[PDB]
């Protein structure tokens, strides 16, 4: 049931800047996690290939993954409008009248004594009793208990990719800012790092003739207007060269295109179709 | 070297409606246009789910951004429905090329020149001179030129596709109904493989395209295909699927409630796209 691989996606920050108003900028990042949230994307990365465009998109794409029920308490907010024009409706943005076995929560500031657990608002009638004493603020992934007129629902505090590995759910992706290119591969969340790379460019080979090898940490990354060329000649700590020598895969996912550019909003969700197949294969236990 | 086969998208005009904005209305059709020309869409085919505006709107959108843009003060006058052009992104499809440009093919409109029958035309197909064709034509003409290898000659609009193997861009079909879709198809034996698509179809992965040549991709609007298919007074079925050959969702375990339309387009057709190229192929 579980799954027990990751799926990362890493673009650069600038491609809000090419929009060509307010109103489309917001939309387009919204384009962006939406288009990840679709794929189960775990985690996106946003990269600059050069600053203010690589934040304010990390800020949206935060946003938009948080559940509505905690927003205000993660958010100064009123960003409304990209949740309005984009919302991503993933598993762990249930209704309150939605029965499921994990719930995202924040810990309430409550007085409690020490040792007796703590509570939590998991956006449910109840607040949730947890037997392990946390720091009022923090972002939780809680269990519910299967068996519960009592004042408080019962649950436990679960790692947060219990939901995906053991119960095979989506449950939202992290955003992590990166500062070059060479730091989407060096700042990886994962001990082991990214063990397949795959980058993506008109230049690349084609996709349907690549064999993707087993992994367990899979990225895959995209350029903006000057596609990766413009991200791997900006970073000293890099390889002078064509891209594809940064990558396990460097691939062409839409052969034959009709129009002269993709852009990168419309790329992901062509490259992330084209390699689902391949990544639920070569990722399953 | 020249592609036989044909694909054409058909979707609800109504999908503008759910956009937020004005402005955001025109940016959803440019959309729609994007994502048929990365596919060498041949067709967009915009249906009235209901059983207007909306449909008008979207496909004169389309039209506006298929046609070349040396031929586009010829064939668009202003109008409302593109007062927010300036935000669609260009398809820069193989037939928009600039001036300079060494083409084999070029579409133009016939101008008023002077001629006397037998002796020809004139087109201007976007180049330093007007260009001098043997076939006598009517001024205002939309034709497709092959240079010769300034003289050309006119050819059908189908053979840079099915000769050389080029995008030519879409034509775009108006359908009062979902049926019409089906049965006002601009070809002799209508469209020999259909697909429709839905979360509620069978993987995608399993399906099996038979050998085929012209191809059918319909997509749903908010409500899906069966909205179109209910409201259809020309057919009386359950659920949409026994419309079409095949019936697939093309994004296994997706991760959002619901894939909007645009969205759904890319998603679908790179899904498809391996199957197709394989099963219309020669
Ligand atoms: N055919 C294709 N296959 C895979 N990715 C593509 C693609 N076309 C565009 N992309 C993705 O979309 C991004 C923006 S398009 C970049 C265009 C640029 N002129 C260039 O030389 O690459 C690219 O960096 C790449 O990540
Ligand atoms: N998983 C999927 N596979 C294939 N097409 C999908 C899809 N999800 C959405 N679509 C396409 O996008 C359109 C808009 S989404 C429609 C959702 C509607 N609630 C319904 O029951 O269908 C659909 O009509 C379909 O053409």
């Amino acid at each position: 049931r579980g799954r027990p691989y990751t799926l990362s996606v890493a673009l650069p920050g600038s491609i809000l800047d090419n929009a060509q108003s307010p109103e489309l900028r917001t939309y387009l990042a919204g384009q962006i996690a939406r288009a990840c949230a679709i794929f189960c994307v775990d985690e996106i990365v946003v990269f600059d290939e050069e600053g203010q465009a690589c934040v304010q998109l990390a800020r949206i794409l935060q946003y938009l993954e948080c559940p509505q029920y905690l927003r205000k308490a993660f958010f100064p907010k009123h960003l409304q409008f990209a949740g309005l024009l984009n919302p991503l409706d993933s598993p762990h943005h249930m209704r309150q009248d939605e029965e499921s076995e994990f719930r995202e929560g924040i810990v309430v500031d409550r007085p409690t004594r020490p040792g007796h657990g703590s509570f939590v608002n998991c956006g449910m009638k109840k607040e949730v009793k947890i037997d392990k004493n946390l720091e009022p603020g923090l972002r939780v992934t809680v269990r519910l208990n299967q068996q519960q007129d009592c004042k408080t629902y019962h649950g436990k505090v679960v790692s947060s990719q219990d939901p995906r590995t053991k119960a095979g759910l989506y449950w939202g992706y992290t955003v992590r800012l990166a500062s070059c290119l060479s730091a989407v591969f060096a700042e990886a969340p994962f001990q082991d790092g990214y063990d397949l790379t795959i980058g993506t460019s008109e230049r690349g080979s084609d996709v349907a003739s690549a064999q993707l090898p087993n992994f367990r940490h899979a990225l895959v990354v995209f350029g903006g207007l000057q596609g990766l060329e413009a991200g791997a000649d900006a970073d000293p700590n890099l390889e002078v060269a064509e891209p594809s020598v940064l990558f396990d895969l460097y691939v062409n996912t839409c052969p034959g295109q009709g129009s002269r550019t993709i852009r990168t909003e419309e790329a992901i969700l062509i490259s992330l179709a084209a390699l689902q197949p391949g990544l639920t294969q070569a990722g399953a236990r």
